[PDB]
């Protein structure tokens, strides 16, 4: 029921769009912005902030401001990428009971999906405000190269935000839909290069015309889910730290407030250098010595920046080679190169991509909104409102199992179209344990473990010829479902999953409840503000009452009202709701009383 | 020749669009933003900034940052509105030799069109970068309620920027084109309410289908060209100044630099109060005293903001009433209410407008981009690329002359469709002086003077019957042209204009050359920066050269190269281009010398 909204859930920024009849439309949030910072904050006085208001206070509240959670979602605490971030992020990353990467704020342990849910809730309310009705269904995006755990965790985030996730869509696939909607963009093969704040994807996509309908088929995809603008910032931040150290003999790294200011300045400097050739990093009072306060002032040329990050850019080119190889195409077969993501605005990035493909990328694709638009289009394909549009996507990673010898044995190859199904007999009745992994490496140890899937034996029985057949389904969301049955009896076999990543049903239900309690807490927190606004109205009117009385007002009555006015003003300067309400009440009584005497 | 671009030249922000085939497209500037701050700045070190770069340094450069020039363009120095701004604007506003309102930066006097030309040059370059070819033609927008001088001055800005202005288009008309392009928006009457950073317009516009073509006709227009976001900011700033006086016993208004942080904080707070119901103005070390540093910390509620600006909002409602009366329509005749302009995002504005019309404004119009999109559409109509679209606009002000007794006598009534022409005999041969004005007031003294248009007599001659006929043409730009001839002989009569506002041909030609000189100077200023980049590249490579040599490098050689490196690094910290170039040459020589010794 209701509209299926399309939500680009980004590492850095999020964006929501709808189908406006036949045309997709990106919606402005309450702040009037077409994108929303993927930032969640908890204030000292216990408030939860999302988007711009959260971003604004990060500099003074670095420990309790959560950002880039998409780089933790669906990951394990002991993951190399996470272990590195543990030392870098200003907030506290911890291990959950099952070993998953979680965060801790003010003693409270939280799962990444709970945090991302807060962003999704804001995108949901954005759509609801615009539409004037409830929204309960959504298409949510994920990087094409997201693995099973990352996908499911993102889907879980949608549920926690109160959204039925009708489809998890791969981000380059969404961008392709947006690009291809334009009549006259058909029968061509495109390369979608998406470099965002956290992840990098490359997809090769064929747009065709079959039976009057436009078809989109992903031929191959590749990338790196932990390669993005955050990493460019980090290179620049480290440089600035080192230069200040050499210059002023002070190491800013143990100073949380300094490092937060530096992070902000570094990203601004990076962004400036996409258009200017030099930028100035200025941070007055960045620290203090026994000698007095110190100020950071350092010029950074584009040349310097490029030397600090060139290898990151080069890291994005290698998957391009694999994607083309997997697609069975050469650059010459690519009709259009499409850039998506804010980090593609870097001249070096554009130049490297153009040089690789031997052609200039298109300029007529919105790098901030194409993904959300495509998500909305996908929604409209689901609701039947978008006609003559079909898509066929793939799974990005080989699905395999660890077999005797510690080897990775592939069951479903990367770039297989989805949904897809593979069935195999694993046992003639004995108990079975299946170690399922995703990746292309030859050794199981070098791939991503999804878990151990255990089946009990089937007991011997006259005329029983047990054949335990295990089926591996990958759905339209790109998510695995393992089931089993005895072909001989047709009886379903229960699978017990051990050592897997992710939230269980009980946790999810609790986190759904917790999100609702947060919303209730938010409405509560608002009470004070509402009361403050009422106080200002009351002050405004009662001051007019004094003025209108002029001299007709007795000294004692005038003294009383003026005392009540000042007392309310003082209370409003404070944070005590009871005191404010009490002073409003007393002012109202004095106003009423004088009114009555005036009438006398 | 080339593409006709559409430029929304706004008080606060500017935006450029083109026809991308059959569809309008807004273009990102070099910074990657879809709109560009209408701000220019001159640094102490002699650099010119435009757009975001100028905006970013405004707070610390009060005197040499120019903004809101659209509020001065085409005005006289002794204008009430200008005289008030003189005391408020941080930059210097002076009287030009002809009494026009100009600005002065570092002793250099400049006309408003020269400043707006710099903004237009960036929008021009923005389009050129995107298209990959020169752009020499444009449609430029102006508020519907702009008078003759403001229109011409805006046209002159276009020329100074190197653009042929193919059309000056009224901003609500442009927004209507944008809205009405979408098939299925025909046969309706709309109200376009445009409240921006500086101007307010209301236009009532009929969209009809005639002979298979969509027609747009402005039925009535009204507004206030000096009512906008700047005035809302001003109300909040004045309130904060007064409160800080009471609270901390200090007057900030005598203080340029405190006022900059406050202006910026006030605008941010105002904007926050469009979504939140409270906002905190926090300005640490805002000023100093004999008691030490002072800090501003004041919470402002939405109720407070509304009480401060409600009369400005009411000021925007009164022209709506006149517009409907002039159009001969009631609110029930209006099918759609369209909001344009960032200042319409204020809830109180939306509520007052909805309540007046008795219906909710549409939500599917982009308040920041519709105007530029419409300008592009107008360009497409001109080139013939946009088919089956026709428009008919009006002049917003009655055109009259001062006649005997100091009375305003109307020749062309407000809301007359343009182009239009009025002709009249003024003399039977005697010399003639004609005082032309725009406005609705009974007394000429209360209207806007356009100048005195003078004609010499025609001498007595046998069989001569001089009939000096004067013609008042208003063109499609809404601009007046006065001409005269003797109907008896068909001979044109020279009109000498006195006491008129605006640039003469010689000034315009000079300013065009100056704009080109600025561009060359800006290209010349860049050299310091460009040399830095080369310096950094040189350092990067030569350092690798040292590393590669390892211990094989003799002490005296190692010492020589290490010294050359540090010397360049030191020079790069500096601001002396010659020194950098010298140290680069010296480093290049030692790099070469080592290279040659290594080969040996
Ligand atoms: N002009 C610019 N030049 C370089 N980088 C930029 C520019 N503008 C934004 N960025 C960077 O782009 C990144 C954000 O891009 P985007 O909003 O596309 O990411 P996202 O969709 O949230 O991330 P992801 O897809 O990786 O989850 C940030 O790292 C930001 O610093
Ligand atoms: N969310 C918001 N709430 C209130 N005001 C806002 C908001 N966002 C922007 N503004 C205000 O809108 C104004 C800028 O609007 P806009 O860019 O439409 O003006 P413009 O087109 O440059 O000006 P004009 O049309 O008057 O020449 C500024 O005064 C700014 O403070
Ligand atoms: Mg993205
Ligand atoms: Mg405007």
């Amino acid at each position: 029921s209701g509209k299926i909204i399309g939500i680009d859930l980004g590492t850095t920024n999020s964006c929501v769009a709808i189908m406006d009849g036949t045309t997709p439309r990106v919606l402005e949030n309450a702040e009037g912005d077409r994108t929303t910072p993927s930032i969640i904050a908890y204030t000292q006085d216990g408030e939860t902030l999302v988007g711009q208001p959260a971003k604004r206070q990060a500099v003074t509240n670095p420990q309790n401001t959560l950002f880039a959670i998409k780089r933790l979602i669906g990951r394990r605490f002991q993951d190399e990428e996470v272990q590195r971030d543990v030392s870098i992020m200003p907030f506290k990353i911890i291990a959950a009971d099952n070993g998953d990467a979680w965060v801790e704020v003010k003693g409270q342990k939280m799962a990444p999906p709970q945090i991302s849910a807060e962003v999704l809730k804001k995108m949901k309310k954005t759509a609801e405000d615009y539409l004037g009705e409830p929204v309960t269904e959504a298409v949510i995006t994920v990087p094409a190269y997201f693995n099973d755990a990352q996908r499911q965790a993102t889907k879980d985030a949608g549920r926690i935000a109160g959204l039925e996730v009708k489809r998890i869509i791969n981000e380059p696939t969404a961008a392709a839909l947006a690009y291809g909607l334009d009549k006259g963009t058909g029968n061509r093969t495109i390369a979608v290069y998406d470099l965002g704040g956290g992840a990098f994807d490359i997809s090769i996509i064929e747009i065709d015309e079959v039976d009057g309908e436009k078809t989109f088929e992903v031929l191959a995809t590749n990338g790196d889910t932990h390669l993005g603008g955050e990493d460019f910032d980090s290179r620049l931040i480290n440089y600035l730290v080192e230069e200040f150290k050499k210059d002023q003999g002070i190491d800013l790294r143990n100073d949380p407030l300094a490092m937060q200011r530096l992070k902000e300045a570094a990203e601004k400097a990076k962004i400036e250098l996409s258009s200017a050739q030099q930028t100035d990093v200025n941070l007055p009072y960045i620290t203090a010595d026994a000698t007095g306060p110190k100020h950071m002032n350092i010029k950074v040329t584009r040349a310097k920046l490029e030397s600090l990050v060139e290898d990151l850019v080069n890291r994005s080119i290698e998957p391009l080679k694999v994607a083309l190889q997997d697609a069975g195409l050469s650059v010459s077969d690519i009709d259009d190169v499409i850039l998506v993501g804010g980090q593609t605005r870097m001249p070096m990035v554009q130049k490297k991509v153009a040089e690789f493909f031997g052609k200039e990328p298109r300029k007529d694709v919105n790098p901030d909104e194409a993904v959300a638009i495509g998500a909305a289009v996908q929604g409209g394909v689901l609701t039947g409102d978008v006609k003559d549009v079909l898509l066929l996507d793939v799974t990005p990673l080989s699905l395999g199992i660890e077999t005797m010898g510690g080897v990775m044995t592939t069951l479903i190859a990367k770039n297989t179209t989805i949904p897809t199904k593979h069935s195999q007999v694993f046992s003639m009745g004995g108990a079975v344990t299946i170690h399922v992994l995703q990746g292309e490496r030859k050794r199981a140890a070098d791939n991503k473990s999804l878990g151990q899937f255990n089946l009990d034996g089937i007991n011997p029985a006259p005329r029983g010829m047990p054949q335990i057949e295990v089926t591996f389904d990958i759905d339209a969301d790109g998510i695995l479902h393992v089931s089993a049955k005895d072909k001989n009896s047709g009886k379903e076999q229960k699978i017990t999953i051990k050592a897997s990543s992710g939230l269980n049903e009980d946790e999810i239900q609790k986190m759904v409840r917790d999100a609702e309690a947060n919303a209730e807490a938010d409405r509560k927190f608002e009470e004070l503000v509402q009361t403050r606004n009422q106080g200002d109205h009351l002050l405004h009117s009662t001051r007019k009452q004094v003025e209108e009385a002029g001299d007709k007002l007795p000294a004692d009555d005038k003294t009383a009202i003026e005392s009540a006015l000042t007392a309310l003003e003082t209370a409003l300067k404070g944070e005590d709701k009871a005191a404010i309400e009490a002073k409003m009440q007393e002012l109202a009584q004095v106003s009423q009383k004088l009114m009555e005497i005036a009438q006398q």
